[PDB]
């Protein structure tokens, strides 16, 4: 796979996010970040590729994906109720995962 061009999908969708009026704009976001996340999650990070697929680490990086598609699907329900206040507030917390779980790996 290539995960610095999910990672990209990711980030500029954080950021339509943060800069959207309606909740529709946030729902389209999010769906990009699911897809892209999906995708990386079935990718080898750098740092893991002498790395055995079954891994305690490799485990490790796709169960910070589930969390992160977990929170976003948090957030896709926020958005479909028409909470664009708290599914933005709920997408801020989705680096504090990545952070944590995926950039160890990179």
């Amino acid at each position: 796979a290539d995960l610095e061009d999910n990672w990209e999908t990711l980030n500029d969708n954080l950021k339509v996010i943060e800069k959207a009026d309606n909740a529709a704009q946030v729902k389209d976001a999010l769906t990009k970040m699911r897809a892209a996340a999906l995708d990386a999650q079935k990718a080898t990070p750098p740092k893991l590729e002498d790395k055995s697929p079954d891994s305690p680490e490799m485990k490790d990086f796709r169960h910070g994906f589930d969390i992160l598609v977990g929170q976003i699907d948090d957030a896709l329900k926020l958005a479909n109720e028409g909470k664009v206040k708290e599914a933005q507030a709920a997408a801020e917390q989705l680096k504090t995962t990545r952070n944590a779980y995926i950039q160890k790996y990179l």
